[PDB]
DNA sequence: GACCACGGCGCC
DNA sequence: GGGCGCCGTGGTC
């Protein structure tokens, strides 16, 4: 390419360099653009952001998000990563598409810039043709990169002074477990080393060892393992116990107040857009989509999420969301009557499991029959089934004949889902999103079970993914407009954050644009609530 | 220091 | 059953 000064004209592509991933992170190192035979390479890279009107390029979302630390509003637009993803979600890495579609990922300014420009026009030409993937790419996947940096910006607060005081507490009960479980085992060991606590279970106080591990075969200490054996010796309990304390503290209580931005005095994450096989975005450094919430440890982490002060949370969560979704794509007359009539899956099952008539079921009861659900539904076998209710193996082959005894259209759009799978190469959500599944027709039956398993799946996680973006991008200039903020996505939840005189405003107005963002053949229910932090808002 | 595989486990 | 990302250990370079 013809070598030109800074600046690039209007629509050309943008190549950057950044000193680590993070981009609320990061030092912008390098920049430049690419357009019509040209390069042009910034003199100084801040400096030069300036000069862009939006951010046209290979992971053009991480710019805008660096822009807006800085304090311009510069928004992300075409990027070749999503059009790459859309084709096939495999495509997660700038490496693998560069490889892929038309050049190679360096580490230089302006050959990113001008691999952006090239990868772009090879991928636009593979979905021309492509009229729901084009559709996705409009409407949904990059409008929602615009909102995706914003949230980005605008991270999350963060009570630290709690945490700090939290950690002191749980790392004395961690002294008072530890020390226990020495005295039980008759030495000391590292306690966090699942090869030292193998030798101490089952060679020296010679527990039986249930399973197996996948890729070296030891004698497993899972969770699961160990709840088999509570009654086998008191040392099992304590160290669960351990388990749990440590998890939370290395995981979320110890690591999260060091994570605060000098600049914004608050915890920021990424939101990776092209990350999994069904179209769900994940969140990482730090991922704020498993902060604990199950345990009453977890609990009080949750409670370290905080609104600014004069504002609230508003949390948002779609009810029974993939049973609804469920409904709708399989067109199971019996399954479309239930939602219509305002009856819930879940707690009727959780009616079966405890032997309860339907009221009085507590949500702790409610949520213990989610995974039962789930896992029946998504092919748990009978003996899993059998073994996680305690009830015998007839009973629970029994349970999932009646499960897909109620609602027969949903094993004709399973076996459907499969041979379409089988045919095409690939499986698709409402929308047209795709998931190529090779292994459909692979001759190991535990290999081609598991990869069905993944493939009926999909179109349902990858719905329920696509309702929320969309919801996403809908609700965004709304919020915009009453002075509200997105801060959270956690799948089939939204947290935003509202003024506390319009935060009853706010949450009206999301909970209408989510249960209408694209009418099914059932109605989308949402639950909101308001708080003044995380724990509280989910009521 | 960084990277890796693994087992294990947090949430959806 | 499906989908993720992060931890510490043990190991390597
Ligand atoms: C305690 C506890 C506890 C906490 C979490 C779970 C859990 C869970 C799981 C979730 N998913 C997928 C499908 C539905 C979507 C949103 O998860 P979720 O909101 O909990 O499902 P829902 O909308 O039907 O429940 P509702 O909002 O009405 O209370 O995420 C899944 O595939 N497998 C799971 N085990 C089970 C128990
Ligand atoms: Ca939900
Ligand atoms: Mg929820
Ligand atoms: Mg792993
Ligand atoms: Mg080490």
């Amino acid at each position: 390419l013809e070598e030109a000064p800074w600046p690039p004209p209007e629509g050309a592509f943008v190549g950057f360099v950044l000193s680590r991933k993070e981009p609320m992170w990061a030092d912008l190192l390098a920049l430049a653009a690419a357009r019509g035979g040209r390069v042009h390479r910034a003199p100084e890279p801040y400096k030069a952001l300036r000069d862009l009107k939006e951010a046209r390029g290979l992971l053009a979302k991480d710019l805008s998000v660096l822009a807006l630390r800085e304090g311009l509003g510069l928004p992300p637009g075409d990027d070749p990563m999503l059009l790459a993803y859309l084709l096939d979600p495999s495509n997660t890495t700038p490496e693998g598409v560069a490889r892929r579609y038309g050049g190679e990922w360096t580490e230089e300014a302006g050959e990113r810039a001008a691999l952006s420009e090239r990868l772009f026009a090879n991928l636009w030409g593979r979905l021309e043709g492509e009229e729901r993937l084009l559709w996705l790419y409009r409407e949904v996947e990059r409008p929602l990169s615009a909102v995706l940096a914003h949230m980005e910006a605008t991270g999350v607060r963060l009570d630290v002074a709690y945490l700090r005081a939290l950690s002191l507490e749980v790392a004395e009960e961690i002294a008072r477990l530890e020390a226990e479980v020495f005295r039980l085992a008759g030495h000391p060991f590292n306690l966090n080393s699942r090869d030292q606590l193998e030798r101490v279970l089952f060679d020296e106080l010679g527990l039986p060892a249930i399973g197996k591990t996948e890729k070296t075969g030891k004698r497993s200490t899972s969770a699961a393992v160990l709840e088999a054996l509570r009654e086998a010796h008191p040392i099992v309990e304590k160290i669960l116990q351990y388990r749990e304390l440590t998890k939370l503290k290395s995981t979320y209580i110890d690591p999260l107040p060091d994570l605060i931005h000098p600049r914004t005095g608050r915890l920021h994450t990424r939101f990776n857009q092209t990350a999994t096989a069904t179209g769900r975005l994940s969140s990482s450094d730090p991922n704020l989509q498993n902060i604990p919430v199950r345990t009453p440890l977890g609990q009080r982490i949750r409670r370290a999420f905080i609104a600014e002060e004069g504002w609230l949370l508003v949390a948002l969560d779609y009810s029974q969301i993939e049973l609804r979704v469920l409904a709708h794509l399989s067109g199971d007359e019996n399954l479309i009557r239930v939602f219509q009539e305002g009856r819930d899956i879940h707690t009727e099952t959780a009616s079966w499991m405890f032997g309860v008539p339907r009221e009085a079921v507590d949500p702790l009861m409610r949520r213990a029959a989610k995974t039962i659900n789930f896992g029946v539904l998504y092919g748990m076998s009978a003996h899993r089934l059998s073994q996680e209710l305690a009830i015998p193996y007839e009973e629970a082959q029994a349970f999932i004949e009646r499960y897909f005894q109620s609602f027969p259209k949903v094993r004709a759009w399973i076996e459907k889902t499969l041979e379409e799978g089988r045919r095409r190469g690939y499986v698709e959500t409402l929308f047209g999103r795709r998931r190529y599944v090779p292994d459909l027709e692979a001759r190991v039956k535990s290999v081609r079970e598991a990869a069905e398993r993944m493939a009926f799946n999909m179109p349902v996680q990858g719905t329920a993914a696509d309702l929320m973006k969309l919801a996403m991008v809908k609700l965004f200039p709304r919020l915009e407009e009453m002075g509200a903020r997105m801060l959270l996505q956690v799948h089939d939840e939204l947290v935003l954050e509202a003024p506390k005189e319009r935060a009853e405003a706010v949450a009206r107005l999301a909970k209408e644009v989510m249960e209408g963002v694209y009418p099914l053949a059932v109605p989308l229910e949402v639950e909101v609530g308001i708080g003044e932090d995380w724990l509280s808002a989910k009521e």
